[PDB]
């Protein structure tokens, strides 16, 4: 479960084995005929990590269904294995089952979240295959959420498919393959640090970090807290496996104006180090408090997207995106629909950028007649076993990130039908029990007519709303979308609490333009927004603004969609529509701290 | 003179305007006389259009010389005891007229009017109206062609596979029957010519003089009439010259046009012209419309929409014009020839401010041995004046009682610090002032030059009307050099204390290209661009107007730096705005017509 980021310290070797792997579509006939024992003939080259939807030009790769084998040489110096040899996959979409030889090592599920196997060193020859199979298939029982009939969630005259392919019931294409890196690290074989948890505490005038260090085997333990400069200004030798360090002089992590601590601790001969913010956060009232003060969101529902690699972990793109959103003003976004990639986490710590952290929980709806919380014996959704898993190990992995504030459970549920509040119940318990922090809790609301009955009012601590007025509703007629938007939240204004839009926007061709209100037009995005902006601006309980979307990005295929969703404030490959500038401005007269 | 045909009580008016047949000629259609004949192997052609992109033919559309336009006119016998004639609003560039194989009228000139009566004894059952248009420039046609096959706008030498006109300005040179034809009658023995009209206002009262230029013996009988249709003042029996006084007049302003309808009749002729009220003078370093501080707010545009090029488009027209008021704009130039008399009309009924262009462009021959522009026409110098006079002349002529325009452009980007510049448009300033009833003020539009101070038009002109690229020509991406550089020459001019503005500045910027860092042809650069001028401009007391070249996209020469034309639009050439057209729009919005710098 224990997820540390792997680092190269003076105890551990980290090992990238990204780069180019030999690929293999299956037929079928893979895990019978043991593809995985040898080397795979009659191969393709793919690059690792990525997806691998659109690297080449075939449509049946891109829309190919089932399973594929990836596979690589690992030549590796006898001597690692006088240390605890580790592989760690950052993320592989959605399912993998890895093989080093002949020997199947470990299986995930979920393809979101990294997982780890130690490679036992009586299984490493001279020479090693590492196979990695990677299975794409979505159906009720995976998070996201496949439909299991012929169904598009985006059909005139019905049709026979030619092949059988995957049906999304979300709006984002499948991009599947190993999307992140995969890494072997090591660590003494006999002490070695499992986990650290870090929390902060500010009472009394005194910052003061807590920490529990969970270990293996027998050693002592030490930790010490530095500065950007180096620093010491907290350390204690031979301690308890618990204990706190008082800060003296502590510089508080704020949106926009990060500031990071280095947290170095030791056991045995092992030693890691982990960059850390001090802050809290605070839901009271109608306010969401970071460090005490009452904070307004500004930014985006993003998506981890670029072109050729998908889904793939991109670093130059998250760096550039990064400077986009200070650029524009904005001081946060939420990872939709899924948790990100850690360079991605621990760049946002660096950069002062607040973070809403969701799970991979979307398509949790069977009816956007078998209700979606049905019994599972009578047709509902299979899903909340996993969901808790998910929500256990995003937690663990994300628990010490200061840019973290929010834990999103779900993207758009089936939240106003009946069962939905028994569903939610146990994961909202859960990820409070888990959470240190014991961070704000909150599911993203799906635009739904009887939203006075969405049980996020009996379960969330901030409302996050996803609305449309003016796009799926109203589209060109939006002095009646101001009225509809209106009406609507001044409901939820009347209830006391937080709530925000985690989404709102309207689909944006690039070079389409008109003087008079028309849909897709660049105009009419930033009118939509306007008119939403009319009523926000009016109502205090309204504590943030996120726009769907940061950029553009690849879905399935369908009528309403434009080569994929247009709703980016920027392209897919970043350039700026007419509503980005019209933010920029916006943002830039809103404060982070005391708006409402 | 050239009042614009209108159907009236008196006048038959029938629009020739439809299918033309269309030929090129191939070196012989003067010698074989097509003109005598129905055109034979010919294609159909739009009338009125420029012909060079109705096809798909690169050989027509750089074609180099003659054109044959042809239609059948068969006309009622009644129309025979009237005056019968021909009106041509403009044929770009010369040319020559034929009813029945004899030629009827020649022009030379391409975007102003010219007619000519049928003579009665031409006129069979059945006749053949030929008009045969020369699209070729040089040193003596306005606009200047170039004579030496070289681009205004090659790294290494080529010879061209045929001959083609060079422009020495920065348009293409679209061709053809560019505004309507029109057949029109009058009256024989008695009928009006001209009409002129000139107004005074004394308290609230206005003072309208009026010369109502006839042919034949009659009496002449004027009315003014409101728009609602009241009589605000009549006199009988005037004769040529005489006055008439409107109590409490309505005045033409910017934005808020007003006109009355003078209706004016002499024997059996009967026309009405429709005339705004207002004042125009220049005071220090102000420009007066009705005694009040004129800030311009607008653009140069073209004539230019597709396929019809240059050709009258009146949808277009009523298009830009409702695109001007929603950006803010007040004015606009008419670069860089005069416009159709259907603009100007629809101006003056919207209240749109006009700096009226004659089409001297490329007057510069500098732009075996070396030449000077103004040199003598033996040593080889231009060779247009007096043609310039001929279109100084006509356009005066033609749009004098505009309340819409507001000064006159004697010509655009002249070789005006050279030696003999001034000595070239003395007589044409002094034509210019001669010839306007009311005196408007003149102005040269002054090419970016490094002797500025040199520029004639200091000696000349009553604005001081600059084309200048800070930012794009000069110092392009370095937007901070671009500030010093404006501003060291702005205050020159800012210094003489006399009214100047921006008649062009802009950036070439391609619809859908984007950086967040200063990138020039973005649609971002083009906004800073502006910016970084107007840091500069809005600080300076004399400087009365900013016109950005250009209102829209338009078509030009081929060439490495015309991506597919002139991209400095803030509007596409289908008329999308760019970011920059939105930035004017709220710029604009938050600038007064008047009093903006008092
Ligand atoms: O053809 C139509 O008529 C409609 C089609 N679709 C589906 C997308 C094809 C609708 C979807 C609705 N929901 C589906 C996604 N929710 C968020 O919206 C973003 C977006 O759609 O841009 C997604 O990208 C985000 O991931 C997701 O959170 C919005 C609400 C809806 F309310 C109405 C319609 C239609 O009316
Ligand atoms: O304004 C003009 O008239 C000319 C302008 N330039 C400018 C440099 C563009 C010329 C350049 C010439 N070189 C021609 C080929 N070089 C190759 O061509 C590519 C390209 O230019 O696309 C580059 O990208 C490659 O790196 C380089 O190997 C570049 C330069 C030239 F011969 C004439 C001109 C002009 O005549």
């Amino acid at each position: 479960n224990a997820m540390l980021y792997p680092i190269l310290t003076q105890s551990r070797m980290l090992i990238d084995l990204s780069g180019t792997w030999r690929f293999k579509l299956d037929d079928g006939s893979g895990f019978e005929k043991k593809w995985y024992e040898k080397t795979l003939d009659d191969a393709q080259l793919m690059p690792v990590p990525s997806s691998y939807n659109d690297i080449k030009e075939s449509a049946d790769l891109r829309d190919h269904y089932g399973w594929v084998f990836y596979q690589r040489d690992l030549n590796i110096p006898a001597y690692l294995k006088t240390q605890r040899i580790v592989l760690r996959f950052a993320a592989v979409t959605h399912s993998a089952k890895v093989y080093v030889n002949g020997t199947l090592l470990c299986e995930h599920k979920g393809g979101f979240l990294p997982f780890e196997t130690e490679i036992p060193e009586n299984l490493i020859r001279d020479e090693n295959l590492l196979t990695v199979a990677v299975d794409n298939r979505i159906d009720h029982s995976t998070l996201p959420v496949g439909r299991e009939d012929e169904s598009n969630v985006l059909s005139f005259f019905p049709y026979t498919p030619t092949k059988k392919q995957n049906k999304p019931n979300f709006d984002f294409f499948n991009y599947c393959g190993i999307t992140r890196p995969v890494k072997l690290y090591t660590t003494p074989k006999d002490a070695y640090i499992s986990d650290i948890t870090l929390t902060s505490s500010l009472e009394n005038n005194t910052a003061r970090i807590n920490y529990k260090i969970d270990t293996k085997g027998s050693a002592h333990t030490a930790i010490g807290v530095y500065t950007k400069q180096g620093v010491c200004v907290a350390q204690t030798e031979n301690t308890g496996t618990e204990g706190s360090l008082t800060i003296e002089n502590a510089v508080l992590w704020e949106p926009l104006k990060p500031y990071l601590y280095e947290v170095k601790i030791s056991f045995g001969e092992d030693r890691y180090t982990l960059p850390y913010g001090i802050r809290s956060v605070a839901v009271k009232g109608n306010k969401f408090l970071i460090n005490n003060k009452p904070f307004y969101f500004k930014g985006y529902g993003k998506h981890e997207d670029t072109f050729p690699a998908g889904r793939g972990l991109n670093m130059p793109m998250n760096a550039k995106d990064i400077s986009l959103m200070k650029w524009q003003g904005a001081n946060s976004f939420r990872t939709s629909h899924y948790p990100y990639s850690e360079e991605m986490m621990r760049l946002c710590d660096e950069e002062g950028i607040v973070v809403i952290d969701e799970t991979t929980a979307v398509g949790v709806h069977l009816n956007f007649r078998v209700n979606t919380f049905d019994p599972i014996e009578q047709g509902g959704i299979r899903t909340q076993s996993h969901h808790k898993e998910v929500i256990k190990d995003l937690i663990a992995r994300d628990k010490n990130h200061a840019c973290v504030v929010m834990w999103s459970i779900a993207n758009e549920a089936d939240t106003g039908s009946k069962g939905a509040y028994e569903y939610f119940k146990p994961l909202f318990d859960l990820a409070r029990e888990l959470d240190p922090q014991k961070r704000p809790c909150t599911l993203v609301s799906l635009q739904m007519v009887n939203y006075k009955e969405d049980c996020t009012i009996k379960l969330s601590d901030v409302f996050c709303l996803n609305r449309y007025y003016g796009w799926y509703t109203c589209g060109a007629d939006l002095q009646a979308a101001e009225k509809m938007c209106r009406e609507e939240l001044e409901f939820w204004n009347s209830l006391g609490k937080p709530f925000m839009y985690t989404e709102y926007g309207a689909d944006t061709v690039m070079g389409l333009h008109d003087t008079t209100d028309s849909m897709f037009t660049e105009e009419y995005q930033v009118e939509y927004y306007k008119t939403n902006h009319k009523v926000t601006d009016t109502l205090d309980c309204f504590i943030g603004e996120q726009v769907w979307n940061f950029a553009d990005f690849a879905t399935s295929q369908g009528l309403i969609r434009v080569q994929g969703n247009k709703k980016g404030l920027f392209t897919r490959d970043r350039k700026p529509k007419l509503a980005a500038h019209y933010f920029k401005e916006r943002w830039s007269k809103i404060p982070d701290f005391g708006y409402k």
